[PDB]
């Protein structure tokens, strides 16, 4: 299925390559100017919106999630690209206008592929199937990461479905953060 | 199908985002120290090996394809990653130990997802199906790029299937280059 392949692609072509090196990058940042602040958490927080809406700025999604810093970028030779670069961004989570947590955080971009395929008629992908494909993407990624030696206790899947309109993305992440 | 999704992912999540900006990056490089050399071609050359073997160094694949330079990297905010970086590499193609062409060149990494899925039993993907999925990936990508407004005359798909062992990847690319 589409989402089956997208989840394997997300692991094979991305997470398997950055997760083995994430813990060291995070420690280098925490050991850096950051002297008086709380340490960045050790896991990649991956936002999995089941509506497949992947905006490019998280502060648009919630002004309680504000960008703090970029992690030291990782480079590797990949598929003929010398020094292919992996950047990741650090966000602070605000709770009543005070810092309640700090983590590397991003959206699972393959969900945007499902969104776009549902928009383009040439994809032969129905809007009405997108929700179940997004759930299947998340379930498959969970299945993979449970057994994968790279992704062992250094990412956190945050899946959610917005209503009512009363939704706090920051509270979703904070729920997962403080359970460690 | 798996490869259907992978081809839409490759376009939506990558090619649609770098191709609109490639021509300007290539011109900036050609207008740069490069004063006496031939200009880099205007298209992204995408290697599509139907055996799904995506090595990380092209000089391993053929010593007649040798790395020349990195293009000026492109950055954009993406899915919560500030200044997500797209690097691409420039290769020269040798013919009888003289430069016969110069182009931006890389492998279509989603083919490596098919390769890996055929290797991992949890993917439920048979080795015997990989060849037809790789062909379907290429066919779908061609179908997409024909209609896509981004990818109009700025990439070149190089699909091939090695035997005999007598195969020249450099000659494949040079065939496509000199037809412009
Ligand atoms: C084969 C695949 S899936 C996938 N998903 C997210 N990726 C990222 S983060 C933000 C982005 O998509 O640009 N960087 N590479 C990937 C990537 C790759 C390279
Ligand atoms: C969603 C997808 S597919 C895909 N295919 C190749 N991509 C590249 S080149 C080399 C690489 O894979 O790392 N950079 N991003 C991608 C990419 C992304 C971000």
């Amino acid at each position: 299925s589409v989402a089956h392949g997208l989840a394997w692609s997300y692991y094979i072509g991305y997470l398997r390559l950055i997760l083995p090196e994430l813990q060291a990058r995070i420690r280098t940042y925490n050991q850096h100017n950051n002297l008086l602040r709380g340490a960045v958490s050790q896991r990649l927080y991956i936002l999995l919106p089941l509506d497949c809406g992947v905006p490019d700025n998280l502060s648009m999604a919630d002004p309680n999630i504000r960008f703090l810093d970029k992690l030291p970028q990782q480079t590797a030779d990949r598929a003929g690209i010398k020094d292919r670069v992996y950047s990741n961004s650090i966000y602070e989570l605000l709770e009543n206008g005070q810092r309640a947590g700090t983590c590397v955080l991003e959206y699972a971009t393959p969900l945007q592929t499902l969104f776009a395929m549902s928009q383009y008629s040439q994809a032969g992908f129905s809007r009405e199937d997108r929700l179940e494909q997004a759930k299947l993407f998340c379930r498959t990624l969970e299945d993979i990461l449970a057994d994968a030696p790279e992704s062992q206790n250094n990412c956190r899947l945050i899946a959610y479905q917005e209503p009512d309109s009363s939704f706090s993305l920051s509270q979703e992440v904070l729920r997962h953060l403080r359970q460690e």
